[PDB]
């Protein structure tokens, strides 16, 4: 019938049209056969790789040199999924159209407290979240902003931490910014436009977020706890600093019972974010402290 | 004898193809068949979908947690008539071709009747009023153009409730915007005017409406009552907020006796227009105060 | 026809909606609504027969 | 439904068409009825597969 296999299809094609969502993950998603994915490379943490190899092949400082990058390259994602469940009782009624219309917001609300993880969450059950893993990199360095009492950073910051990793990031291809929405009123509507906030729009291009500074889309919001002791930016080279590993293509299962007249389904997902080598992200503080 | 059963797939397929007013005559619509879709489901309003699910989760707030859910989300419909004969007894000295010469301006006063019932409307026989909405909705915090003269004709007010209801759904896929003509000239032709309605297709690029401020299309449509009370706004995302559970195909009652000096060609129409989840429109607000 | 003037459209039908106030109303109405022309017409006097 | 006050369980059928006092009746009754069961908790097990 329904709840069946001829029902996961409107109900996974929400993932393809909707891991399309532009508010905190952007990377090249790794296509995952095995599935604890593992290389042991050591990535250039410290290389130089030629002078030439020439009459001298670098043999004193130092012996490695540093790292590295054996981390080693690990890989181990993780199940994600709500439980679904529809009124699997009331419809012998043969709606259908239904469940169309009824959700399309399970793979979406999903999505969004996925995201909530994905900007925020200690590694278990999600895999990484990043201002957690902003909370080991002293991304929120103390401080930039002044505790919610009339913040006065424009994008001086945004100058300082690019320098910061102007490091082994470049400039503007990619390096983008996501802030919170209490920054973007803060911020969007001042007058700055500091070289851009406002209007950033500024054509609109490609795709691109709502607002921009320096050529950099913006996100806001939310998942970003306000609080003033925080980042309420977000930077980074998405392209170097972190990825998509992500494996399990939808799977939902609509067998039955789960009583009471209502049945089970499960949202299921299995995708990881991942990085490679040491701080990549500098964003905030900011501090209430 | 006509006006009984011979032009009615006539009426029903010029009603679909002037179903178009491009303000709310197309929504989300669910071309329905039951007398009142009912289900009692929990879409996204409370979870928290995955979430880890590994260690601890949900052991202290709230439970439930706050709303929710349940509405139930009944959909019934509103009965849609119209009772517009003519006499065909003694007007019949051959016609006939009165029947490409009569109708269509019932229709027209069908989906005039239409909208104003469905902009502003009471639940009671109609669905509840979309600006009817925003007043039980409260969805109109005032002030933000100084009602009918030096009106503050900006767009601050839209980026406030922009997010606001970006703290609610999301931004900038559709959220939309009915105006009224004194905000059509209030906010076309005048200098900047604003975000953006200049243009005014405002590219035009997308699926269709008048306008695009940020992705906020412009709908006059003329149903604000002036007088420097009303909005003049409608700020809602069209694609999270009310459905149409559109019901019936359309049968004219094209009834002949009715009789001394008369006929009876009752129409009708059976819809639904219904809220889908809690407060997801708001509105001007520009009021007179 | 009656006009498109006073209405106001439907109670969707229950029980007793707006019973006491009010029906028909106003007008409303019935005109009647006879139309025919007047066979407008135009000519044009120049030289035609060279 | 035409609610149980309100009927006028009788009228006339060979007077006028309720005019003075009145035809409607009185007060009340209203309730838009409607009838969607409920479950109710009892499934049990006992000592089963003894």
């Amino acid at each position: 019938s329904s709840e069946s296999y001829e029902t996961i299809f409107s109900q996974r094609i929400i993932r393809d049209l909707q891991k399309e969502l532009v508010v905190g993950a952007l990377f090249e998603e790794l296509p995952m056969s095995s599935k604890i994915l593992t290389m042991l490379v050591e990535p250039d943490a410290g290389k130089a790789t030629w002078v030439a190899a020439s009459t001298y092949g670098t043999d004193t400082t130092t012996g490695e040199e540093v790292k590295g990058a054996l981390k080693e390259i690990h890989f181990s994602t993780y199940k994600l999924a709500a439980k679904s469940f529809i009124t699997d009782e009331t419809e012998e009624d043969a709606i259908f159209s239904l469940l169309p219309l009824l959700r399309k917001r399970l793979i979406e609300a999903h999505a969004v407290s996925i995201e909530e993880a994905f900007m925020t969450g200690d590694g278990s059950g999600k895999p990484k979240g990043l201002l957690t893993l902003a909370s080991e990199d002293s991304a929120k360095v103390v401080t930039e902003a002044k505790a919610d009492g009339s913040v006065l950073v424009t994008a001086k910051t945004i100058s300082k931490l690019r320098r910061k990793l102007g490091r082994h990031g470049l400039k503007l291809s990619k390096l983008v910014l996501i802030v919170s929405m209490d920054a973007y009123y803060d911020l969007l509507e001042d007058e700055e436009w500091q070289d851009v906030a406002q209007v950033g729009n500024d054509s609109v291009k490609l795709q691109g977020q709502v607002g921009r500074i320096y050529g950099l889309p913006v996100v806001v919001s939310e998942y970003f706890p306000a609080k003033a002791n925080s980042a309420e930016f977000a930077v980074i080279v998405y392209k170097d600093n972190f990825v998509m590993p992500r494996q399990r293509a939808v799977t939902v299962e609509r067998e039955r019972q789960a009583g009471k007249q209502r049945d089970a389904y499960y949202v299921t997902q299995r995708v990881n974010l991942q990085r490679y080598f040491a701080n990549g992200v500098v964003s905030g503080t900011y501090a209430a402290s």
